[PDB]
């Protein structure tokens, strides 16, 4: 299925996916379409920042939904 | 099988590859032999740029063919 | 599973693995998570320098167990 | 199994790898414990330059055996 991945200034993303694949699979196909890497990445769905570990059906992410994708910043 | 890659300069990289890889698997394996990180990668195929969750037997791409690698550059 | 990985700071990562995950899969994780790549780090559990093919319950690392990470220099 | 990789100055990588693995996986575990990118990562045995797509059963490399790691540098 497809599905879309905003940054917050609306620049989109369109990604092919599984409903099996992780949060962690998505953020790899955002590293391959854009260079920005995992860890850089927060992805936002549903007012919930999404677990690396987790399913997108988990999420109940379906075709045609979007996500946010938000930088992730150093702490300490 | 082997395919070929090309850049418009004619710059050639063989790949070993099977029909069913997907146009990102030959991403990385053009990663693999060249260092170029699969978001600078533009594939070009019958005059198509290539999506990254098709496959190589998707777009008809055979044994010998050529593709041609251009790079991606920043936009939005 | 869940398990930690720990600087010497204190600093925690918290991981979601399987047994069956090798000490390699688990440093992939780390870069993931933190963008340490796997050469720099160093995982230690039970005094021993942890072997990247080996598995986590080849070390006897169960759930909630806690690792830690040491920087690896040139 | 176990095998070797030296670069030609005796610095020797121990790596554990399956005779069903490929080169490219070697260089993976290469990249894993050096840092060393794969397309950076030329290795020889029995005198010849080893294919990515091809396994160590292949070459008949068995176990401790050692491959050389020589340096790819950048061409046309
Ligand atoms: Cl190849
Ligand atoms: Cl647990
Ligand atoms: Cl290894």
């Amino acid at each position: 299925m497809q599905i879309f991945v905003k940054t917050l200034t609306g620049k989109t993303i369109t990604l092919e996916v599984e409903p099996s694949d992780t949060i962690e699979n998505v953020k790899a196909k955002i590293q391959d379409k854009e260079g920005i890497p995992p860890d850089q990445q927060r992805l936002i769905f549903a007012g919930k920042q999404l677990e690396d570990g987790r399913t997108l059906s988990d999420y109940n992410i379906q075709k045609e939904s979007t996500l946010h994708l938000v930088l992730r910043l150093r702490g300490g």
